[PDB]
């Protein structure tokens, strides 16, 4: 790490006096999601830049402003874009938000991101519930846990198999079911990289091959530090792309397009994300 405990408190402290807004659910919009903060009743919003300590979104999909309001009667607030370890952050800084959003009395953490399908029967558009996690970077020990434990969030050494709310994804496809769509709400294994490259695909190959069903270059790292403070986690992908997966494909991974995907699905994942409000 690098921020002392006092730092994140006071972060903490400087939004609650800024605000009226008590949030007891955090949201983290992913690429092209941004669109998630658009029902909030009594909104008020934050750029990161006015936010001491708090790091900079600097990806294009990623608006870069904290957003407190009320959605489906539960106050929330809202990351409307994220950071990454490939802007060049160590994970101690893509994840400060987390801690703080604790030390605001929030209790539940709900992450979102684009990802790219390995499952071949995931077709773009499609909501992916998070049910489980493969950290790669944390294979070689870059972890946001990494250093000396604040033994004032939680554990030296937290447990990550139970991460994923079991009850919270009964309710998600309770949920869904109400909201009679074509499609089935997908379930699966997102594992996540570095990047800021796409996957070749060996890599693709390898990947479905360690059991993964969708891939990206963030939510994991954010998901340990909020089980290691005690934070309830719920979390979905939004299949914005099928990774490349033969040399005989002519097809080839890109930001825009991954955008245009979160566009297409803002609305229909707002109202899966408001109605499940009443399920927290
Ligand atoms: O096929 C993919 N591989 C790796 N990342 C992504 C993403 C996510 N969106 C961004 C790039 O489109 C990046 O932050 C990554 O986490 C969408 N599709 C893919
Ligand atoms: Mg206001």
């Amino acid at each position: 790490n690098g921020y002392t405990y006092e730092d994140y408190q006071d972060t903490a402290k400087w939004l609650l006096s800024h605000t009226e807004q008590r949030p007891q659910v955090a949201v983290i919009c992913g690429s092209g999601l941004g669109g998630l903060v658009n029902k909030l009743t009594q909104a008020q919003t934050f750029d990161y830049s006015e936010i001491p300590n708090f790091p900079e979104s600097t990806v294009p999909g990623h608006a870069g402003r904290l957003v407190f309001g009320i959605l489906n009667g539960r106050a929330c607030v809202m990351m409307q874009g994220r950071f990454h370890m490939y802007e060049g952050y160590p994970f101690w800084k893509v994840t400060f938000p987390v801690r703080v959003f604790r030390l605001l009395g929030v209790e539940t953490l709900v992450v979102t991101n684009a990802a790219g399908g390995l499952n071949p029967n995931f077709e773009v558009g499609d909501i992916m519930l998070i049910r489980d996690h493969i950290n790669l970077p944390g294979f070689s020990g870059e972890n946001p846990l990494r250093g000396p434990n604040e033994e004032r969030f939680g554990v030296r050494f937290p447990a990550m198999s139970d991460a994923y709310d079991r009850d919270m994804r009964q309710k998600a496809h309770s949920t869904w079911k109400q909201m009679g769509e074509q499609r089935e709400l997908q379930e699966g294994t997102y594992v996540m990289l570095g990047g800021p490259n796409f996957e070749t695909v060996a890599e693709c190959r390898l990947l479905r091959n360690l059991g993964a069903d969708a891939v990206g270059m963030s939510t994991v790292p954010e998901v340990i530090v909020a089980r290691h403070c005690g934070l309830r986690v719920f979390g979905f992908s939004l299949i914005t792309n099928k990774v490349i997966m033969d040399y005989e494909s002519q097809g080839k991974a890109n930001h825009e397009e991954v955008l245009e995907a979160g566009k297409q699905a803002a609305q229909k994942l707002e109202q899966f994300v408001s109605l499940l409000m009443a399920s927290i």
